[PDB]
């Protein structure tokens, strides 16, 4: 009944919720688990370059330094992953 | 081979490309077409409230006023749609 795009948005919201605690925010070890298990091919391309995408990702996205990733900060991170895929669809190197 | 999350990101990039011209950016009539055909249930919830989500959406997202939506601005808009779905998963009204 929803379109593919609406379904995609809904699946992203479900993935966020999967990694939250009671406060509806993602802590650091859960963000790193989420990234390793849901973005392994993205990360694999970084590792080959010698980029550890992960060290510091949580701190770069936790703009307000509350030690949690809330939904607004999660969307920023999803945007950064999407930007790397957009750049490579235009022949940039993986993990730029 | 890619995970569901990676597939989702890839489908979003494909949807962006579907509405671009030669310059890899989306013009105004194509953004409005993209929204009406890919987010109809989202928009239907706005129309019932008496919100015309669409008037002014292009101008709100075209931060640099070049009369095109580039990928960074498209991600902002996808974030705004996702934020409304996150808010309603927490019992906010549709189109808040
Ligand atoms: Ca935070
Ligand atoms: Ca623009
Ligand atoms: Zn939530
Ligand atoms: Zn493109």
């Amino acid at each position: 009944s929803n379109t593919q795009a609406e379904r995609s948005i809904i699946g992203m919201i479900d993935m966020f919720h999967k990694y939250t605690r009671r406060d509806d925010k993602i802590d650091k070890p859960s963000l790193l688990t989420m990234m390793k298990e849901n973005f392994p091919n993205f990360l694999s391309a970084c590792d080959k370059k010698g980029t550890n995408y992960l060290a510091g990702v949580f701190e770069k996205k936790d703009k307000n330094e509350d030690k949690k990733i809330d939904f607004s900060e999660f969307l920023s991170l999803m945007g950064d992953i999407a930007t790397d895929y957009h750049k490579k669809s235009h022949g940039a190197a993986p993990c730029s």
